[PDB]
């Protein structure tokens, strides 16, 4: 094994930092990213905190489609990386980087990827050691008749040069099962033997409207504690909106594909921390979003999202790393052996964890992800583990799992009822994490969490999670309910006819759109309100260490009920926040 130029692990997590080549203004000779963010500037901008945890990915996008127009371009941007010189400091640091190598099958009609060879990134990897790793992304619509040997010999040569190989997939058409050798291209199935530990497998939730979420992550969550890829991730990508008809945050009826541009905008900022908590909280530890000028920004600035969810969750993966393989490994009940694409894609788990057919939540943390691998593949290393011993191996094909019904009364039996409410909850350790899972329906929902004989209860709004630590002085408490008002890109439509029928955004008015009216002038939100109630408190808690989203917050209200031993909180926001309740129990 040669040596890794990078961690990627529970403890050192990693974020993918886009930037999308403007092919437009490469054909006028100059060197530019869509939404204006330069590589200079995009990394000197992200906080010193993050940057050990954070690599840029460069994407070819609109690139022309002919020979040499993407190496032009890449050769370009790694010597910029190269080059980089810190100006607190004077000395050359490179900025680390991980380029987009396949996507769309790499056809020559998609792509400007295509006219990237192996060789030239075996010379890219020996020229540049900030050349971390290499991307494939998004070819489960276009999926080429050599795509299994083109990703061995990807994971190859990162493996031959110690870097990664980084693929984002959704199991449409059954994808993650081909791509192990599911009709018989076992190329890189055989990659993988050898080269797991350089291999970064990633969900990419981009259609939505086929469901296939929860099957996907299960896939990937699988094959990493089964030893098939080094660790685990997912790309959350705003255009899901777009995928799923959707238009005016719960206004009804359904666009279609429609309205591109505005729909990419609309998702609530706060689900995408909810979609994250599905990565952090089943061991995965990469990250990556779309559309970047939405969930990262433009023009060398963070957006909202960015700010006030990413970057907040982000670090809070860094301060509390994710479960470990060994952990997870051991927390796992079954682990199914079998392909999602004979039993229903992701209707496996609709009403066992998922609420709908087309959702990137669940309803419930009670089984947390129950991991898979596809049938192609074996669990040798799996059963080999020290902290395998108590895992449950099922056949898909099991009784267990041939209905809704009998799914949930085998795992009921494995995995115990541990909270009350028609919310989302899970808990690690001493923390409890809750969400609301409604996509688009106004309904709060509410659920009563214990850490040992204290009781909380809680009501949130969607678009709305918490976490929170019974610490030995108290609870600590994060929320994220950040959810601005996108009814300006829904004005003039009054019904969904109407909202088809709009002008098109287009991608340029999108992106000028953000810095118009989402860098600045932000339409935000209004404040709503959060219950938390605690049962089981001796005396009025104190609060501690109150901050959140600048301008974004009352002060949360205590309500303290001196003979029923229990506390009211009610918090009125729309942003991040934190603080500490002080206080002890009742005896
Ligand atoms: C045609 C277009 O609008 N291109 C943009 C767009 O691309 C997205 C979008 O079309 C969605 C619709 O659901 O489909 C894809 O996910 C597409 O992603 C882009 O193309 C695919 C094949 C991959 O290469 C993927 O990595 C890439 O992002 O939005 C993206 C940004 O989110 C770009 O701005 C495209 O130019």
């Amino acid at each position: 094994e040669v040596d890794k130029r990078r961690e990627i692990n529970n403890e050192h997590p990693l974020l993918m930092m886009p930037l999308y080549a403007n092919g437009e203004e490469f054909n006028q000779g100059k060197y530019t990213f869509w939404g204006g963010d330069t590589l200079t500037g995009k990394w000197e901008n992200i906080p010193d905190d993050l940057k050990p945890y954070t690599v840029i990915q460069l994407h070819p996008d609109d690139l022309p489609k002919r020979d040499g127009a993407a190496r032009d371009f890449y050769e370009h941007m790694l010597e910029e990386a190269a080059k980089y010189v810190n100006p607190k400091t004077g000395k050359n640091e490179p900025i680390p980087v991980i380029l987009t190598v396949y996507t769309a099958g790499n056809m020559p009609y998609h792509t400007s990827a295509h006219w990237l060879s192996t060789s030239w990134i075996d010379k890219m990897y020996q020229k540049y050691p900030n050349l971390h790793g290499i991307f494939s992304t998004e070819s489960y619509w276009i999926w080429a008749n050599d795509i299994e040997n083109k990703a061995a010999d990807y994971l190859k040569v990162s493996a031959k040069n110690g870097g990664y190989f980084i693929w984002a997939e959704q199991n449409s058409g059954s994808a993650i099962e081909k791509a192990f050798g599911k009709n018989g291209k076992i190329a890189f199935q055989k990659s993988v033997d050898k080269y797991w530990k350089n291999l970064i497998f990633m969900f990419k939730n981009t259609p939505a409207a086929e469901g296939n979420d929860s099957t996907t992550e299960s896939y990937m969550k699988g094959l990493w504690l089964s030893n098939h890829t080094y660790q685990w991730g997912g790309l959350m990508d705003t255009w899901k909106w777009y995928e799923t008809g959707k238009w005016k945050l719960f206004a009804s009826g359904n666009i279609g594909k429609s309205q591109g541009d505005r729909q990419w905008l609309t998702e609530p900022e706060s689900m995408l921390g909810e979609e994250a908590l599905g990565v952090y909280l089943n061991g995965g530890v990469v990250y990556n979003f779309e559309h970047p000028a939405y969930t990262y920004g433009v023009n060398n600035k963070e957006s909202l999202l960015f700010s006030e969810v990413i970057k907040e969750f982000f670090r809070y993966v860094i301060a509390h790393p994710a479960p470990s393989k060994e952990k997870v490994l051991e927390d796992t009940k079954v682990f199914i052996h079998g392909d999602y694409s004979n039993k229903g894609n992701g209707k496996f788990f609709v009403n066992v964890n998922t609420d709908r057919e087309q959702t990137p939540l669940y309803m419930t943390g009670r089984y947390n992800v129950i991991p898979a691998i596809p049938g192609v593949l074996k669990t040798d290393k799996l059963k080999e583990s020290v902290s395998s011993s108590r895992i449950q191996i099922k056949e898909i094909t099991s009784p267990e799992f041939s209905s809704t019904q009998a799914r949930k009364e085998y795992l009921n039996k494995l995995y115990p009822m541990n909270y009350e409410g028609d919310i989302f909850a899970q808990k690690l350790d001493n923390r409890w994490f809750v969400y609301n899972y409604k996509v688009n329906e106004n309904v709060k929902q509410t659920g009563k969490l214990k850490f040992n004989s204290l009781e909380m209860n809680v009501e949130f709004e969607p678009h709305t999670y918490g976490i929170f630590e019974r610490i030995s002085n108290g609870l600590k408490v994060n929320l994220n309910n950040f959810r601005t008002n996108k009814d300006s890109l829904w004005s003039n439509a009054q019904d969904a006819n109407q909202a088809k029928k709009l002008p098109q955004l287009t991608k340029k008015g999108a992106i000028k759109w953000i810095e118009e009216h989402y860098i600045k002038d932000t339409q935000f939100g209004e404040k709503r309100v959060t219950k938390i109630v605690l049962r089981g408190i001796d005396k009025l808690p104190t609060i501690h260490s109150l901050s959140g989203t600048n301008n974004s917050y009352d002060q949360p209200s205590l309500n303290f009920d001196q003979k029923n031993h229990m506390v009211t909180i009610t918090i009125n926001s729309n942003g991040n926040l934190e603080f500490e309740l002080h206080f002890l129990e009742h005896t």
